[PDB]
């Protein structure tokens, strides 16, 4: 199985969660770490998308949803005639998402302070994949990974391994 | 009551639907069209927030979501400083959502093709709201504007005009 992760930070070198996790997968040969630039290309990413079996998702929570570099890969990238009309290139495909947030998971929860679940916040993302016909994966929400302890922080670093590369 | 617009549509100089609304909020003198441009400047841009009491962001669906020139404005003009810390900018402030889509309204349902409804997709901006201290509005939802009858659509433009001035 084939995973592309797609990497949407618009600061990743001043990141300080993204190294634990491009460590994680390094040697997992099967797996591309794909960090994207403002200037993308459009057949690039397209090609990359065809060659991969499990696309995911990686990016910080920003006012509850995908920062604008991400939402400028999907709506330029994801054309009507790529994912969509009588191509449907992603049909079959597994989307994952890998969302990282400062705040204590336990805030997203109806009676907590942010009302809803992260399940509810990443809606678009299950209605892109229902509408290109791909596979949604549960979420894997990372929350307040720089005040984990070690142990805590390993058992994370340990889900996402299985996330990009459990078959799936 | 003051009322500022902020149009992301990302193609406004092409925009069949824009001019329309435009027209329709031309002779309130309280309302601020305000078009959202690639290279917006932060200061200017919550200058205008301070400014207004009603906020409307106006923009059409992209994959179930904001376009991102819109999510890169939320992203850059509304600092954890100004939007919340010691400041929050917006308290009291109300927010408002006129989201066009080419789909007809009843494809966003439970059990029809879109499975969720506008409301559960708009939940980012309804989780701003309550962060920042705002009073959401329900949502002006535009489905198909350029394809109704002319009389629906004259309907649709006095239930905007009432949007963006009716105090109460």
């Amino acid at each position: 199985m084939q995973t592309l992760i797609i990497v949407a930070h618009p600061e990743l070198a001043r990141s300080n969660t993204q190294p634990f996790f491009k460590a994680a997968i390094e040697n997992f040969s099967n797996v591309t770490w794909h960090p994207l630039v403002a200037d993308f290309n459009v057949e690039q990413e397209q090609s990359l998308l065809l060659q991969n079996d499990r696309i995911i998702l990686e990016f910080p929570l920003y006012w509850y949803s995908a920062p604008a570099l991400l939402k400028q890969w999907m709506d330029t990238v994801m054309t009507t005639k790529f994912a969509t009309g009588h191509q449907y290139a992603l049909e079959g495909k597994e989307l994952g998402i890998v969302v990282s947030t400062g705040d204590n998971g336990n805030a997203f929860q109806a009676g907590a302070a942010e009302k809803f679940t992260i399940s509810e916040l990443m809606r678009p993302f299950e209605a892109f994949a229902n509408k290109t016909k791909m596979m949604y994966l549960p979420i894997l929400a990372v929350h307040q990974f720089l005040y984990l302890e070690p142990d805590a922080q390993q058992r994370l670093l340990v889900a996402y391994q299985q996330y990009a590369t459990n078959v799936g």
